[PDB]
């Protein structure tokens, strides 16, 4: 098994890096019913500070247009989109890690487009025109929000430049001028405004140290770098979903530490990172992502991707998404956190079981963390992520924790194949596409973690705590001060009520 | 263990008589945001037609005053706390079950008085006056809510009269010229509502075959006969709390069946029979209240009651509650089915499980009830109530369930000593008197019943159910047929996914 | 001025018909949080029963899509948006008036699209799976609302097909084909599900007849017919709006009285009639509609639009509408009823002063509307448009009102350019584009009707009621008794407050 | 009329005290959902930042108990409602402005109570025993709400000890014991907790020279001075109701000044000075209350009492109320700015207009206060009281006010006899004391202030406001600068409209 005597002292810290940021569907998504009672939900459970997505300038939001008189042909930049978009975001009390992209079509100098959207990934077919469109919009953000808070508001340039799917050719020299031109237009607004770039996918990180460079010769400012994560094997489309090996943590947060210290050797060296958007699988139609495995999985990463980055977006917070069409089903491997109706996945559970972490990293391994928070309650989680096949997928702890208190009151919240699984349970019900009310209900009711409370002696400043943990699971355990008031119950004595 | 072989048919049916009516706590205080909140809380989950409770007249809901006018005394009739009150309970989908009580002090005879709040409980000092203020109410009430409305209110009169603490020497002669009084009063409003009594608690049904001879041998007018049903015994109040031995259920049963038979053999055979109020202890200071146990000893009441009652009132739906002055901790033996802070109890899911019960009884035992509803699905509830301290009290069980169709999809609740246990809950904490909100929050995460899905095939026409009930356990389960999507999923394969 | 003796009865009765539906933007839009949250507040204002808009089969919603496996195409129908679309609707106590349309991409023959959402207009590259679709879809319906409620569903087919923009060459034979297809595929569900056509626009009724004629010799079943109304001449847009000379009411009303004696001149005499369509401009860039003229306008169509048809169609419900690209300011002379942001225009309380409206019809002219509810009180509505330029737009009144009772509570509302002119406001800020949170609060503020309340004493079962109508307003007057009980409070007296 | 240039200059602010605490009825109604539901209503709309009233140890909330365990007796602190109800104080955002009293029955020397709810009016039978209640009162609200929190919280012994009827004999020696004892235990608990008094009200200040001494020479600590203020004279009850003439506010502006005056020739010269309870009427069934008089009247001590005081708190915020006993209509004299049902009377609206102020005071007399913003914007607000009967009510003014801009945008609100009148509107119902739902929304519908907007050019940096006041009215004018953007929109032009 593994037993483990928690120091009772360490110089580690464990920060909130891991909810600084999440991903999510098109901007334009952002005006549904659907979507927003879904990121209102979450935000009532886990504390992400910004929501990272596509489509600021995409058509559906609707910014660019152009009005044409017999005289003139005027741009025109409508706003009654984005205002009510954002103005929900800081309502909700999350502000956008703006992206900006894509190319408006009244600006594309090409037609290829991207994703069942399609929005244009082309360059403008002139710049000073996308690089007033810019200016309108920051102009207008300041306008409406004023600058303390759009200053707060970091720019990405474009998305995943390096693949041909979302630039045209891949050109690389032509998205380190888009690069230039817009930082130079943001900058022009207020040279405060953070920028950065260049939003990869791994694979290609000769960019990053191509971007930097690019930069540094060409005197472009960058307050930031940007790029993408993920784990899952290439894989095959069927035309309702796809199946990808998701290897282990290890290689992204080894991708991590890699380009860190990419950027240390640049000329850029303190620049913060941040991973945009990651996940296992990077398709919007694989499985994995709704089962107690991809929860299990992603507790390392919470665990340890601060140690490298400054921050990394889940991609998603919700299953309203699109990038494939309309979802079909109930549960069909979207990257939501939350599955739609608001049927929260394992992998919800696990950002919210981080939401007890406190700063005091007491302990951490490949498979647990341990801290303790500032009133001196101690939290620990643990998972047992299932990576292959096998016929022994449980694993027992025993662990020492420090508690500085003698009483203790223990409250344990569990996630596993049979416990806050509403994807195991849509199986018992014959994968339903379509659910009733009455069975979107069961939904909920089942997809919460187990609840047990318990109450145990500290010793010498010590409590040991035995657990067994099943195929996928994540546990919560908090120990907490307990103050006994039995005493001042006059008469109390249990044992007098039939039974007990 | 116990084996069982459910019929395809039965001549039996199972009626919702168990939610037709739930108690409460004075009305004064259904002017509390926690009361009015609470009962929403509960119309969500138990469709109750009816609420009982005391206080209607009493002085603190104000309808009885005097005005002076010189040497002249003329009554005065204000509503404005009554029709805040019913205002709030027509809105939220339930009606009154009118107790007409206590004694305004200004009509008082004596000075005797009841409770915490002190409600006078002497006779009129002028029946008239009484009976002036009887009519004035009921003419308001048709006039704010519409005879129509008001028609579907039944009026029992007074509370326990048989006890001196309830009504002066228990004076049986004066309660019956009482009910006389009021009865006429308020037949000549409207001779269609429905009026009552004696509302006696047991051990005294004498009061009844006297009640219902004194209004057949003077022509009084009765609809309805209400009697109170509990199985403690006496006990002794510590400043605090008390405890009490409780009976069996079939004490109670066997009471509803006795009044029963004593209605079918009197002058009025046919008149509904009403138990306006019953719960193991009649202390509202009794911890058996808060325990799985009484959620396990209801269970039963809520299956078999019915065959003898027109309705049984569980009291009460909230521990909003002061007769023995206001509640002193988080849980505290109330009466309610739900504590403070909208915590259910244990015995508040065992209502919301008879909410599955179809009207088709197809089998019924002293622990377990089987029933059809209309789509063809079957539920079964089955308890466990341990009575006494017992090295073992577990029991097995295993039913053959008759079903129209092969592929069936499982819904299983449980509430045990493990699940659905705030009380449990509160004890590891140490039993605080004022939890923090963050404790209330981990109250409200564990008073919830364990959800189990899955999905077996029946053979035969038979599904085999083969489980255990630990101590004091409450299970429900809902059989529906499976009607599976999962071959519309294009190269659906759950193996393809890690360790799956 | 115009004095009315009001008929102190009479046997002609106004009926709720012009609550009956009302329009909306596409489908796809009621996905939108602004959309829903306007909807509810439309509806806790005025009962709408129904709501008719395009878009159903069009591919934003998503219903029809192909599954291409190896070398084989499988039709694949997605319900996930429709589903949660109509959930709403039933939530919220609306049904849908069912418009078939438009045609999904991958069944359209043509490459023909309409509006800025781009809806094909082309026939079915095959009429079979145009009947399998629709079947399809139907029986989804059937399967998730049961037969019950899709009964209650009217299916209009098509839009407009007589003219070039929604229907390819306005070919009225195909229509009669699409139309005997659709018609009858939905019969084959169901012969029960009421189907009708042709919702044409007014100036091509000879398509009506056509209509009517083709289903009596080809024997196709139609249990309605539905057109079109405006009063809007033709205009020239700007790239903003347009400006359209609207012709008086009377050109609407005799269209309806016109297209109604069409039918019962045909061989389907009996058929019901519906206005699903109608409003002064057909434009959704007309500031004529967020005027106070619009509300005075159409004051007397819902007078007596009743008179001729079964139904008429306010298009639309709110401004939530994409027809010609997203709204670009505040008021853009949008069909809606409700501004966004909540704004009620004041056309939205000419409907709503309609609820005050009794079904005993007193009195009614051009300009006014007397009708008595049935607890005896009188209602009176009186409009007063200003269709022209003059100099004298003001209108004196004096009506003497048949009242019941001898004590009368007057309740008057008021709408007119001062009072619930919020477009007038919006012109004192500058006519911002997109205003700020205070702005919008402002507007709301101010979007209300004036309310005034006084107490007169009806003699010889009349009142005399003389009011001023200025330009463009909408008066509501309400007639109640009035039942003093200022006697019942001792020492009443205001002449002993300061200065009363 | 009245004339008035107001200097572009500025030499005094206008600060917030006005809306620094507001007034309630005993804590134990704090548990009512009518209570709540308006102190959320009343805080949505002012920004009130703390809330003043009795019975904080009255029996009701229960807070001290009393446990007989054989012989011994031990004192029993029971928080279950303060906790509830200083919760949803916290929840909203509002403080309490504890107000230490009255005495619990059970620690009571004397049986002498006042008001209907009859609060305990003697001194302890033992100051040890009420110490300990103070102590564990505190020490309870720390553990639960933090100590930075409590800190914030000004604790006011007593109620008007100069009264015989809230202070048995009106002992002042009595009293000052009182105050020592209490403070002490107060400052044992925490040094920096604010403790004071004498709360006297009018008549007999000589107790706070006498309080200020004694503190002086008993180096008994003290952090402010309170004080009641009334302006209403004699009168004499009815059963129902009270008359009483309300004097000028310049008596209670000048008892301010006096008592400001006696705390500078203190021991004491710096302590704060809380006017911790002021309205015209100190009776709880005044008609005056509800009359726009009262508006008009309070604008002045809004507009000048900040001047004297470092608060004044306005009893009471809601109608919710009862000592004279419950309310015996919607409308009663009540002390409420807001009515049962949550019906904002005039005078809720005179503290509304006020939010508009901003600290720049550009010009002030006995009927107007005329103040700039921040942003530039200026906003004036005027009033005219009728203090006695008038043929010639009226007040017409013409102001000149200095703007820095020429495009000006002016919202005006106004409330008077006709507008913002329910006491007005319910007469004219007949004075209903039990009004239906649809009366209670239409005086909803009345309780609103007229508003209007319109634009103007200024002349030289001044704008020329004309405007007549009626009858007891208050006038509310915002100017803000008006940003055109009419250009913007092509082709725009109202004239082509219909009848504009
Ligand atoms: C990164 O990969 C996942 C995909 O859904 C995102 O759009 C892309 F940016
Ligand atoms: C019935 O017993 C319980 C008690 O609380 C009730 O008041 C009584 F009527
Ligand atoms: C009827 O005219 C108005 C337009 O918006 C609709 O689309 C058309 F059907
Ligand atoms: C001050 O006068 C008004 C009364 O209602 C308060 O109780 C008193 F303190």
């Amino acid at each position: 098994m593994i037993k483990v005597r928690v120091p009772d002292f360490s110089d580690k810290k464990f920060s909130d890096r891991w909810r600084y940021c999440v991903g999510t569907g098109r901007l334009g998504l952002a005006l549904q019913k659907e979507y927003i009672e879904t990121l209102k939900y979450v935000k009532e459970n886990i504390d992400f500070k910004y929501i990272r997505g596509h489509g600021l300038l995409c058509d559906d939001v609707g910014i660019y247009r152009e009005d044409v008189v017999g005289d003139e042909v005027k741009p025109f930049y409508n706003f009654t989109y984005i205002d009510r978009i954002f103005d929900s975001f800081l309502e909700i009390g999350i502000r956008p890690f703006v992206e900006i992209g894509f190319m408006p079509k009244k600006l594309a100098s090409g037609t290829q487009t991207v994703f069942y959207w399609e929005g244009n990934v082309t360059p403008p077919k002139d710049y000073e025109k996308w690089s007033d469109l810019v200016k309108a919009v920051l102009h207008h953000f300041i306008s409406r929000y004023g600058i303390e808070e759009v200053l707060k508001w970091p720019f990405e340039i474009w998305n995943e430049p390096n693949l041909k799917e979302f630039w045209k050719d891949a050109d690389e020299k032509e998205y380190f001028k888009l690069y230039k031109v817009t930082a130079k237009a943001i900058k022009e607004v207020n040279e405060n405004l953070k920028v950065g770039g260049p939003a990869i996918c791994g694979g290609a990180d000769y960019w990053i140290e191509d971007f930097l460079n690019f930069c540094y010769e060409e005197n472009v400012p960058v307050d930031f770098v940007s790029r993408h994560a993920y784990t899952s094997k290439q894989g095959e489309y069927t035309p309702h979903l796809i199946y990808q090996e998701i290897m282990p943590s290890e290689y992204m947060l080894n991708e991590f530490k890699t380009v860190r210290e990419i950027i240390k050797n640049s000329h850029f060296p303190n620049l913060p990172f941040h991973i945009t958007e990651y996940n296992t699988s990077y398709s919007p139609q694989n499985p994995v992502h709704d089962t107690p495995f991809n929860a299990a999985y992603i507790a390392r990463i919470l665990s340890e991707g601060g140690d490298y980055v400054d921050s990394f977006s889940y991609w998603t917070f919700s299953d309203v998404f699109e990038e494939r069409d309309v979802p079909r089903s109930q549960f069909h491997g979207g990257f939501g956190l939350v599955a739609l109706n608001m049927i929260p996945k394992p992998t919800f559970y696990t950002f919210k079981f981080f939401n007890a972490m406190g700063e005091e990293m007491l302990y951490r391994d490949e498979h647990m963390l341990v801290t303790r928070r500032d009133d001196g309650s101690v939290a620990l989680i643990a998972w047992n992520e299932v990576m292959d096949k096998t016929e022994n997928p449980d694993e027992d702890y025993e662990v020492e924790i420090p508690v500085r208190f003698r009483d203790v009151f223990i409250k344990r919240q569990l996630i596993d194949e049979e416990h806050g699984n509403p994807w195991g349970t849509w199986i018992h019900m014959g994968r339903p596409r379509y659910p009733s009310k009455e069975q979107v209900n069961t939904l909920r009711e089942v997809a919460k973690p187990e609840i047990m409370t318990s109450q145990p002696v500290a010793n010498d400043g010590y409590l040991n705590l035995k657990f067994k943990l099943g195929k996928n699971a994540v546990v919560l355990y908090e120990l907490t001060e307990r103050i006994d008031e039995s005493s001042t119950y006059i008469g109390l004595d249990d044992s007098k009520i039939n039974g007990y």
